């Protein structure tokens, strides 16, 4: 069936258990992070932006919790230069397994070398590709289970309050409505130190995203709804950027991406 995304017939939005069953890390990785495609340009945009946030701006500290990491590590590459400890998390178990293969530098794991090299050229080439992946691997401390829709996102796992909370291309997929988007930001706040940083980068006006022929739901947010929901979840925006570049017609109906850096009140 392709009339409605998988797991959305009864409710209207993809169910969380749909991510445990029909989400495949290998195809998600090959589809978006594997010539100079729409996806390659988007990745270059999120990387250049993460380089500005973590290396040019004042976003440094001890703990950075990454929420809904999937099987990806592109989003951590520049943060490992400013954060002493990273905690990668996700709801889908198979994604945490794909991340644990990467921490182990297993041969079965996905090859992030083109992305690592690109980030090294962004950072002025102080180090090479292999030295960079090793610094990130050491910085990743725990691999955790995650549910944004819970007052305690990481269950009973006792973690010190974080200096920053990163969340790339996840909240739109996780939150079925605006109240859930608001409640989920407040829950991420339960991990943040007072005045701690909230970093999000996600699609704009997208009702879906594809994994081959697997349609997955996305909350079609507008720039103003993002600004409004963030402010109302107990945060103050510092920086808000919107680029008009979209994913390929065949994989998503987004009308650009957004990226913000908010601070918890
Ligand atoms: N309720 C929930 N809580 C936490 N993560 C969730 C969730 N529902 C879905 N997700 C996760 O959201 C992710 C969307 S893919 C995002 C992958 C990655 N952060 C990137 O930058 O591309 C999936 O890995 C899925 O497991
Ligand atoms: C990076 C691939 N991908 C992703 N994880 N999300 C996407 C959205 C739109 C387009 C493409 C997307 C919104 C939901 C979450």
């Amino acid at each position: 069936s392709g009339l409605v995304p998988r797991g959305s017939m009864e409710s209207g939005f993809t169910s969380k258990d749909t991510y445990l069953s029909h989400f495949n890390p290998r195809d998600y990785l090959e589809k978006y992070y594997k010539r100079h495609s729409a996806e390659s340009q988007i990745l270059k945009h999120l990387l250049k932006n993460l380089f500005k946030i973590f290396c040019l701006d004042g976003v440094k500290g001890d703990l950075l919790i990454d929420i809904g990491s999937g099987p990806t590590i592109y989003q951590l590459l520049s943060a490992c230069e400013s954060f002493k400890e990273i905690v990668v998390t996700d709801y889908s178990d198979q994604n945490l397994q794909e991340l644990e293969k990467w921490l182990k530098a297993a041969p079965a794991a996905f090859d992030w070398s083109p992305v690592v090299t690109y980030v090294c050229d962004l950072e002025g080439n102080r180090v090479k590709g292999p030295e960079k992946e090793e610094k990130l691997r050491q910085a990743v401390k725990q691999v955790l289970k995650c549910d944004v829709t819970q007052s305690q996102p990481l269950g009973a796992v006792p973690l010190p309050p974080a200096d920053c909370v990163l969340s790339t291309l996840c909240l739109d997929a996780a939150c079925p409505d605006l109240p859930t988007y608001c409640r989920a930001l407040r829950n991420l706040g339960s991990l943040l130190k007072p005045g701690g940083f909230l970093v999000i980068m996600d699609a704009l006006k997208s009702s879906y995203y594809m994994i081959g022929e697997q349609k997955f739901s996305s909350l079609p947010l507008g720039r103003e709804a993002v600004e409004a929901a963030v402010k109302e979840a107990g945060y103050t925006i510092e920086w808000f950027e919107v680029i008009s570049q979209s994913y390929s017609s065949t994989m998503a109906n987004n009308e650009g991406l957004f990226s913000l850096v908010a601070r918890k009140l």
